[PDB]
């Protein structure tokens, strides 16, 4: 089929610290495993060149994958161009936070069309409330600078914040802030608390009240823009708006249940999803096997069946065809346990209500721009 995987040249290693944050090698309660030799990421290319059908994607992530060094990318490149017999297009992607691009990373990423993924949080004070350094600095100044470099060199990217309590209180600033910055490819990731502990125990930590009114808000801003003719894509809303259209949605979490999303780690290990690079959840080493035999496994079937299971007040509810349950993880309770209600149902419910009417509209306005938007946030045209 196509094939789409997620990478971590540089493991878990990071040059940050976010307070947030249960994916770097120095956080919370997460092993390294150094950076990707060049065997295994040949080894991996090669394979997904000859597997793939029709396309395929490959997504850096981590930990910080700028770790890995530009040369690791200069490789990568020289192997897709080389190996790819079937002449595949093929997608490529960057996520980072920004703090070590400079002209060369800006030039590499525009000259090989990347899309990336650019952390920042909101304005100065919102930002390096929570993304601070190894030794507990700011970082706002040098996410600002990498997004400048990216407008210089016509990088195309899309800014992911990370949906803080914080966040919740202050949406006024944090969208103003990127709407002076020229930002129209927005994505807002909900906070997540470390996987299993009791839920809501953080400053940071984004409860359901707060997500309602963060939802809210962000969409009042959002359909404000709409009216005066500012186009601004935040990839929620146009999930929304693609499911009431087409009926599905290109955003995993959004479509009810799970998808393998081939996460390789540095020695090679494959994993279902990027929420779920544990031991239990390891399907086996790229170098072994196909991406058939991975997806055959015992443990991807199970982690995908799972996620099949529907709570029986969403097969009730007025918005199941809209919300279909939410991300998998966003339900997982406890440990070897059944899913529950999604966390944020009752969010979900309240800004439905508030927002339904008007997400009509715009779903009646759209087209061609809609989807081309909703595509920006997969990958690079
Ligand atoms: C894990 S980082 C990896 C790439 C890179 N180091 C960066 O910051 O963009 C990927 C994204 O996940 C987000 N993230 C970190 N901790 C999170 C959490 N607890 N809940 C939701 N997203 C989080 C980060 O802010 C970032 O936008
Ligand atoms: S920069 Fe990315 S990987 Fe590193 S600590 Fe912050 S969110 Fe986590
Ligand atoms: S847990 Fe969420 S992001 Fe991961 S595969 Fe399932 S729906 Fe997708
Ligand atoms: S709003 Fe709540 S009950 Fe309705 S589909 Fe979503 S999670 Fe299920
Ligand atoms: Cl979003």
């Amino acid at each position: 089929p196509p094939l789409s995987l997620l990478i971590k040249p540089a493991s878990s290693g990071c040059n940050l610290k976010c307070t947030y944050c249960f994916y770097h090698s120095l956080s919370d309660n997460v092993k390294s495993y150094g950076i990707m030799r060049d065997e295994v990421l040949e080894s991996m290319v090669k394979r997904v060149l000859n597997e793939a059908n029709g396309h395929c994607s490959f997504a850096f992530q981590g930990g910080e994958p700028t770790l890995a060094g530009l040369e690791f990318f200069e490789k990568l490149m020289e192997l897709q161009r080389k190996h790819n017999y079937k002449n595949l297009k093929i997608y490529n992607s960057l996520q980072t936070n920004g703090t070590l691009i400079d002209e060369s990373w800006a030039k590499f990423l525009s000259e090989n069309k990347f899309l990336v993924g650019l952390s920042m949080d909101g304005p100065k004070e919102i930002h390096n409330l929570n993304r601070k350094d190894c030794c507990g600095l700011d970082t706002f100044s040098k996410v600002e600078r990498a997004a400048e470099l990216f407008k210089k060199y016509k990088v195309e990217f899309n800014i992911l914040c990370v949906v803080t309590s914080n966040t919740a209180r202050h949406v006024n600033k944090v969208y103003k802030y990127f709407k002076e910055k020229d930002f129209k490819f927005l994505q807002f990731i909900n906070c997540l608390d470390p996987l299993y502990e009791e839920k809501g125990k953080y400053n940071y930590s984004l409860k359901p009240k707060d997500y309602t009114k963060f939802l809210k808000n962000l969409f009042d801003f959002w359909y404000e823009d709409f009216l005066n003719g500012n186009r601004v894509s935040i990839r929620y809303f146009d999930g929304l708006l693609e499911t009431i259209l087409l009926g599905k949605s290109s955003s995993c979490g959004m479509n009810g249940t799970c998808t393998c999303q081939f996460v390789v780690e540095s020695d090679g290990s494959v994993y279902p999803c990027d929420f779920y690079v544990l031991d239990k959840w390891r399907l086996g080493n790229i170098q072994d096997m196909t991406m058939k035999e991975l997806f055959e496994t015992n443990k991807n079937h199970e982690f995908i069946k799972l996620s099949f299971k529907v709570h029986e007040e969403c097969k009730k509810c007025k918005w199941f065809r809209l919300c279909k349950g939410g991300c998998r993880r966003c339900r997982d309770s406890k440990e070897d346990s059944a899913l529950e209600l999604n966390y944020y149902c009752q969010s979900y419910k309240e800004f439905f209500e508030y927002a339904f009417p008007r997400l009509i509209n715009v779903a009646n306005n759209i087209v061609d721009k809609l989807a081309a938007a909703l595509e920006h946030h997969h990958h690079h045209h």
